[PDB]
Order: C-alpha cells, then structure tokens, then sequence
C-alpha cells in the first residue's frame, strides 16, 4: 500500500516561547523579523513538525511563523478537555501575544477550522489562504472512505476510542502513517510520537477526532464549519488549494468544484496523496506557495 522510490526528516529551527494565559506555547519564527508573517497551522496529530519541509521554500522571502497548538508539540499541557474552542482561545491569544496584525494563512486538517475560523472574525488581516485536507462538513458515513471508516467510527466512542487512542495510542501509531501514501521513517515518527509518549497527554488526540463534523454531530462544529465556509464561498481573499489522489478529506472531485465555487481560487495537483499531503510532496507545496506569494501584495 505504501509506495517508496529525499524528504527531509530533521527540525533545524530554533524553538521560541510565548506565555499565552498563562501557558509557554512553542513556535518557529524564522525569515525577515518583520513584515507580513505566513502563519502555519498544522492540525491533527502533527505539529510545526508537519512544515518542516515546506517553511524553507518560504523563509527567503517573509517571516514564518507556526506554533504548536496548546496540548500539541513542544507547547504546554493544561488539564484542557481540548475541544475545538480551547484550541480557539489559544491560538487566539498567541497570534494577539505576538502582536500580530496581517498575515498570510497556510493551513490543514484542525489548523484549516482554526484558520477559516479566525479569518472569519478577523477578514481585514487575511492577505491570503493556502489550503489543504481542511475540514467541511460530512453530512454522512457513506461518503468516509471506506478503508478508514470502521477504524474512525471506534474512535468517536467514549469507551472505545479512548482505549484506541489514549491507551493504546493508535491516532499515532495507526493513523499517522495511513495518512501518508510513502512510508514515515522511524525518525519522522519518533519526531510525531515525542509529545504523546505519556498516555495522560493524548486526550487532545481524542478529543479532535470527535470533534469532526460528522451526520450533524457535534451540532455546535457543523454550525461553526457551514459559517467559515459559507464566509468562504462568499470572500474574495486570495486562496490556494492543495489536493491529492485520492485525498481523504478533500478528493479531486471535491477540489474541483472547490476551484469553481470558491472566489479566486488557484488549485494545485500534487500527485499521490492521502491526509498528510506535506508529507508526500512538500518541495511542490513549498515552491507553490513561493511562487503564489508575490501576486499578494507589494
Ligand atoms: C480517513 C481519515 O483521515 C485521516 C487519516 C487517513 C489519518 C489521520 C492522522 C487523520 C485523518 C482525519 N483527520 C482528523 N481526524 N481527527 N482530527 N483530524
Ligand atoms: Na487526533
Ligand atoms: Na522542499
């Protein structure tokens, strides 16, 4: 299933902290130290980690910023239930700790229902949206993808999915390197397993999961997914939409009507791909983005 043949496997950013209410959150900060930032949202079970490969083609050119999400990395690990809206209140008071005032936004996963979210509420400091594998809702099980249903059906169970992710860590272990078409080297995942190495910090891995907005549940998500989206379908900000084949969340049939349907959108077709399309292509992603850039201001 995993098909294989250089991807770099190492982390050379120097970490830096944030107090935001009252925790230390990690964050890269590389590139100019001033200037429009490209903000990186990585979402689930990954990290800054995930834009590893894809920060460099950008950092030439603007300041990159990409935080850990609280619970998540090298950032702190509050006795959060870690719903969708403690990651809001988070990443909220980071991007205001920072001093923060226009960005560019690059997103994926729960990174994307962040950074849709935010740049709802905040559209006069939204430059432009890269995008890839982002959360819309799912109005039925029939359309997952088979091969991930069963596994993803067990997860949103209290009994369990907690016994899957939390005691047995399988978000990390299972999950993680399904979502890749190549195979995760033991280096990268041991990268990915270093803030879970304790079964009383997975319950942010949990809780997304059952999170999703899936047949109408949880209510209060759907409702906040259909709101950015419709801001989405309705927003002339600059959008670049990255897909795969197949995808998960987002197949090429699904980024193709997204090219029609959404205000300036450009689409880009990285080749194989699953979930974690930064793991399979990121010198296209990264090139793509260098190159998309420019036409945002100046
Ligand atoms: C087929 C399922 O797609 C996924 C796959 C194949 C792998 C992973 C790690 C994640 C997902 C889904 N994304 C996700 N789950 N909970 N929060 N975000
Ligand atoms: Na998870
Ligand atoms: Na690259």
């Amino acid at each position: 299933h995993h098909h294989h043949h250089e991807i770099g496997t190492g982390f050379p950013f120097d970490p830096h902290y944030v107090e935001v209410l009252g925790e230390r959150m990690h964050y890269v900060d590389v590139g100019p130290r001033d200037g429009t930032p490209v903000l990186f949202l990585h979402g689930n079970p990954t990290s800054s980690y995930l834009w590893r490969n894809i920060i460099p083609h950008v950092a030439p050119s603007h300041r990159c910023i990409a935080p850990d999400l609280i619970g998540m990395g090298k950032s702190d690990k509050p006795d959060l239930d870690y719903f969708f809206d403690d990651h809001v209140r988070y990443l909220d008071a980071f991007i205001e700790a920072l001093g923060l005032e226009e960005v560019v936004l690059v997103i994926h996963d729960w990174g994307s229902a962040l950074g849709f979210h935010w740049a709802k509420r905040n559209p006069e400091r939204v430059k432009g949206i890269a995008c890839m594998e982002f959360i819309r809702p799912i109005p039925t099980w029939d359309e997952w993808p088979e091969f991930a249903r069963e596994t993803f059906q067990a997860f949103r169970t209290a009994d369990v999915g907690r016994e899957l992710i939390i005691d047995q860590n399988a978000f990390i272990e299972g999950a993680l390197p399904m979502g890749v078409v190549r195979p995760l080297t033991e280096v990268e995942m041991d990268h990915y397993r270093e803030p879970f190495l304790k079964p009383v910090d997975r319950e942010p891995l949990w809780r997304l999961p059952n999170e999703l907005p899936i047949a109408g549940e949880p209510a209060n998500i759907v409702a906040l997914v259909e709101a950015y989206m419709n801001w989405l379908h309705q927003s002339p900000v600059p959008k670049l939409l990255f897909w795969g084949t197949p995808g998960v969340l987002i197949p090429p049939a699904e980024a193709a009507r997204l090219a029609e349907s959404l205000p300036n959108c450009k689409t880009v077709d990285i080749g194989p791909g699953l979930f974690l399309l930064q793991e399979d292509n990121p010198d296209l992603i990264g090139s793509e983005i260098a190159r998309w850039l420019p036409g945002l201001a100046g």
